[PDB]
RNA sequence: GCCCGGAUAGCUCAGUCGGUAGAGCAUCAGACUUUUAAUCUGAGGGUCCAGGGUUCAAGUCCCUGUUCGGGCG
């Protein structure tokens, strides 16, 4: 019964509390963890009893078998590993205490065992208890579901239940933490300095992404949540710290879907006296080392549409394949499109749209050249990016805050890393020209951010900082969630998030 | 004058750009870092000139001086280091580009020099330049003062200028980063797991504060920003992860002063099958190891107000002082305050009132015994906690989420680490009882509806999580900003914050 | 808003030609000093999605609907 069981258990616990039987002791001394116990006392043979050694462990019961009136088998489960407890009356303190403690213990209870190691006749590492102490009773029902919980609605809304019933989520979160730690260690070894930029920006920014508007009553003014720490990192680089990095949280006021969250974690770093070609090797080394360290090898098997779908085997050998966008795109399209310098020309946009219509592709109602190309590169180039692949310089239309090409015309010095036909690493070459940056900010604000409103989306403080002299520097960004999904074989962003945002019920 | 200088420099840069030459080169092949350069070539005898290799360094000019018309001395500052360059016509590429680049360069510009290491006979390490390349001109005029900019407004609003002129700011930020790194490493080697709890909640909860309300567009709902990542950690512990930790940002809708900020960073961990007395040693080892590893010794000199005032000396010797709150309060007062058990409602209120009137402690909100006794313990106990000191066994009605004392009654199982008369970290013994927890949450909700503003609402998810069974756990929380303030001899939070949130113009 | 098929113990489903609701899972009680998804025995558990007509007798016919899966606006 869903309701009657809770009421009965609550009444029993209240009765225990009434007659001087506390079910919530303040302290229990866990001498040894379950993992250490299993590692140490696994050398025992079947049917042994190490009566000399007595240790204290604690854990949550996951099963209760009644082989008789005086023999009860519990299954403690902690640290992701199980351990059987064989409660026998003859080895307990007393028969009365044995039958008293066994009555009050059920599945899911948090208990503390104090006993001697050994094994049964069949052979299993078990601790024969001398005195079982209840630590935290479980009032609610714990279902005994084989193969784990499968309803993908209480797994995300009740994460503790998912951790209790399912065991792979702990491995997923451990892998995510290990990824974060590896990134921190690598960037610290390279000499970077970890920083913490403000999350409450006065100016929202000329970005398309909707900001989370917040009101400050003491200063009676509107604060906008952080979208990217880019401007503050570049300000610090102007200040003198040539290498900065930050693995922080960015908030976006967009919808919630399979692979999108209102808040997410991104690792962003900026290094001075470098460029995208300099960061290509760094990204290669970091990604290959992370794949080799988290897993056991460079090979990773991913299921983009669940286990029942197609399994893709990617190889993370350090020599990633590098393809330049325009030379590869023209080949993939099958025809050579007009030169890059004709980006602004309407004729190039019309002919490119003719190509898209000829190849039967779909484009957003805005028919700008940026949309057409981003669609062309996303459905003829990244499709062949099953293995990790570097996409080179992109036209100046898409990336505003990237310097022009060293030799080519109208090409931003930037690169992207595509794995599993998805974008994980983006790296630009910072624009240190104050006049060009000012013009770009003004035009970006006037275009969409301030199309029919006040032109305040420009950051005068950042332009003033750039006026003081920014060294030739290069940035790099990483979406930690995407890498976590790729390394944990997860096709949902909610599988790698501890408490993902969900639509409220009722 | 600064406007005229900006106009002239902007015109000069436009003239530079129009006639082919590019004042913003795309990439400079920096070969060797400035600090490495100094460390490697400090062995040079004054007067040597290694005219056999060429190294390319980069930096920012901060002073120029022409010793005639052929020799020009610059001094680059990079990673907080000094490299004096003596450009001369003889070793340059040729005279014409030499005079051209000397006319083009000014003070504050960011340049890159390719040359040969050496040292003048005076004894100053230098790099003889073969070709000086200008990387980023400085349009504005850098102030020339031999002490660095001192106006607090200019220092905080323009942090890049502070880093450019002042030198201790970089050291302060490095110390803060090392604090965070040491905490992370210690907690990781203890076996903890780093987690990322949501910063947006449907309802407020976690600690007494005023939340930042935000509106969600797609889903018509108000999200309250994170105040403390406390409930989610306990839900995770219920899930099965015994040890968790998180160093993260918390947002508070208070005012802005020299100590408090709208946003700050704190480190919070939770350990299962432990208690506050178990954390009393862990946090002591934390603090002692941090101070030893960062400062270099166990003794710190801290100025409570200004570098010209009294300079207190705080010793972080690992055997800290553990003081009982009630016992020490009685010792300071002498008179025996009636026992915590009775709580003597409407009796001890008068008692504390006579103490505040006689002992002369100001009582702005005289309501409730909580405010009054907090006032007494502030004016009589934490004033002498120069060295780090644990203050344990606080009254129950102080803490709404600390388990009751096992031996005593009416006392909560908690301690606070007071260093330099300020709390840095505190620990709690978690209340795993679901019925008590629901009762206390109901009291908090009643206070929030009428009686309090910082109280939380009823979080039914956490109530269900506690109903599912929470082990006996202990929580610990430290304010990173105050530790950074103490370890960098800073009396203002804005010093340890990269971009402190000042009031607008 | 048009149309198709279901609505059964705490959960998943048989229910047959209408001869009164059962099987499994779950809970509880009992037996079983060596089990491992513990093994049996027993009990409670819905009052047939709601209202009706029909039938000797209606979950097991028909008529109005609500809900669900939806095929469609
Ligand atoms: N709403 C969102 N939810 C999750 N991840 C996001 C969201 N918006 C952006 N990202 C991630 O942000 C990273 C950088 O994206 P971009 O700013 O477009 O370069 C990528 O890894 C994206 O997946
Ligand atoms: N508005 C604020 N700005 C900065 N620090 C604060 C603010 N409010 C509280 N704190 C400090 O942050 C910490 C919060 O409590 P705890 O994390 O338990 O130490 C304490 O050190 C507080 O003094
Ligand atoms: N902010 C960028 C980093 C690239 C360099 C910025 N110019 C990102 O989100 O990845
Ligand atoms: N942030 C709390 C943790 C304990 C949670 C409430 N019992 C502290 O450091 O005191
Ligand atoms: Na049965």
């Amino acid at each position: 019964d869903p309701n009657q069981y809770y009421k009965i258990r609550s009444q029993a616990i209240h009765q225990l509390k009434v007659n001087g039987e506390d079910p919530y002791p303040h302290k229990f001394h866990v001498d040894i963890s379950l993992t250490d116990f299993i590692q140490k006392y696994s050398h025992l043979q079947p049917g042994d009893h190490l009566t000399d050694i007595t240790l204290k462990v604690a854990g949550r019961i996951h099963a209760k078998r009644a082989s008789g009136g005086k023999l009860i088998f519990y299954d403690l489960r902690g640290e992701g590993v199980k351990l059987q407890v064989m409660a026998n009356s003859r080895n307990y303190k007393s028969e009365e205490e044995f039958i008293h403690i066994n009555n009050k213990l059920r599945r899911g209870d948090i208990i503390g065992v104090q006993g001697n190691p050994g094994k049964t006749k069949k052979g299993e590492l078990s601790i024969i208890p001398y005195e079982i102490t209840l630590l935290s009773p479980c009032l609610h029902m714990l279902p005994h579901l084989h193969f784990g919980l499968k309803d993908k609605e209480t797994r995300y809304r009740q994460r503790y239940l998912d951790l209790i019933l399912n065991d792979f989520v702990r491995q997923k979160f451990i892998i995510r933490s290990k990824i974060i730690t590896y990134i921190r260690s690598f960037l610290d070894e390279l000499g970077f300095l970890e920083i913490e930029t403000p999350m409450m920006n006065i100016i929202p920014g000329g970005a398309v992404a909707k900001p989370f508007i917040t009101y400050h009553n003491e200063l009676d003014m509107n604060l906008y949540m952080r979208i990217a720490p880019e401007l503050y990192h570049k300000m610090l680089v102007v200040g003198g710290i040539d290498r900065v990095y930050e693995i922080g949280r960015q908030f976006r006021n967009e919808g919630i879907d399979l692979t999108h969250n209102p808040e997410f974690t991104t690792c962003e770093f900026y290094m001075a006296y470098a460029d995208y070609h300099d960061l290509m090797e760094i990204t290669e080394k970091m990604v290959s080392g992370m794949v080799k360290h988290i897993t056991g090898s460079y090979k990773v098997t991913y299921h983009p549409d669940g286990p029942e779908g197609q399994a893709y085997d990617v190889d993370f050998t350090p020599p990633f394949r590098r393809i330049n966008m325009v030379e590869e795109l023209e080949k993939a399209l099958g025809m050579k499109l007009p030169e890059t310098n004709l980006f602004e020309t309407e004729e190039t946009r019309k002919i490119l749209d003719d190509i898209c219509v000829a190849k039967a592709v779909e484009c957003p109602p805005p028919r700008t050249t940026a949309r057409l190309l981003d669609k062309l590169v996303g459905e003829f180039l990244e499709v062949t990016c099953i293995n990790p692949t570097f996409i080179c310089d992109h036209p100046q239309i898409m990336s505003p805050l990237a310097k022009w090409h060293r030799s080519k015309e109208g090409l931003t010095e930037r690169f992207e890393l595509f794995v599993m036909k998805k974008e994980i690493c983006n790296a630009y070459t910072e624009l240190n020209d104050p006049m060009r940056q000012r013009q770009l900010f003004e035009e970006q604000a006037k275009a969409k951010a301030a199309g029919d409103d006040e032109a305040m989306f420009i950051d005068e403080n950042f332009c003033t900082a750039l006026e003081y002299g920014l060294p030739p520097t290069a940035g790099w960004g990483m979406g930690i969630d995407r890498v976590a999904m790729f390394l944990t074989d997860s096709n949902n962003i909610k599988e790698v998030l501890l408490f993902p945002a969900m639509k409220p019920e009722d």
